[PDB]
């Protein structure tokens, strides 16, 4: 059960940042093969086949993966661009997003940024942004984010998981609170 964290964190290393690394080119639209990826996963984990990976999907808590017949992506995260076909979040009211305190004076003046992602990440969820936000540091604070905001400036949110929503960016007017 543990064994399935160390694979699926390497599913997202492929899937979401360094493809090329293991000489695979994902489609437009994020997808890789499911022969590939196993195939890529063999390299550092030989134990891995395909029922393993479809286990991976088919569980993971947040719908990190998406498998379409014999292919596969990760739904959100990426650091290369990709062709996402999410549905818009036209119901949410507040979003949420944590982050280290000491992110928060560049915040401030510059609103959440995509940094080194394509897109800001946000949650519908106050605990997965606070728990996300911890991975970088203690210290946590939680940004609440006024959606409608964002639509009104033409920052449309899309339904990218469970509570993760993904943006362009966040203009600073847009964080309603800082928690
Ligand atoms: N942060 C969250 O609340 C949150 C919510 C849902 C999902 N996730 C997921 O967690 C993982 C990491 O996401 P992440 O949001 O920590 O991003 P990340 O790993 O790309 O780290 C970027 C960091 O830069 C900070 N930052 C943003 N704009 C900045 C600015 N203008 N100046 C300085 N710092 C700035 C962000 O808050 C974040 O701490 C991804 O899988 C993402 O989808 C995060």
């Amino acid at each position: 059960k543990p064994e399935r964290k160390r694979v699926s964190k390497l599913m997202a290393y492929i899937l979401r940042h360094s493809p090329e690394e293991f000489g695979l080119r994902p489609d437009v639209e994020g997808f890789v093969s499911l022969n590939e990826l196993v195939n890529a996963l063999k390299t550092v984990y030989p134990e891995v086949t395909e029922e393993f990976v479809r286990e991976i999907v088919e569980n993971d808590p947040k719908g990190r993966y998406e498998i379409r017949g014999d292919r596969i992506r990760a739904r959100y995260g990426h650091s290369f661009p990709v062709s996402l076909d999410h549905e818009e979040d036209t119901e949410s009211r507040f979003l949420y997003h944590g982050t280290p305190r000491r992110n928060l004076p560049s915040i401030l003046k510059e609103g959440l940024k995509p940094m080194k992602r394509q897109y800001v990440h946000v949650s519908t969820d106050k605990i997965e942004a606070l728990e996300t936000g911890r991975r970088h540091g203690r210290e946590v604070v939680l940004l609440v984010i006024d959606a409608e905001c964002l639509r009104k400036r033409g920052f449309k949110i899309y339904k990218a998981g469970k509570n993760v929503r993904i943006v362009e960016r966040v203009p600073p007017d847009c964080i309603t609170l800082a928690v």
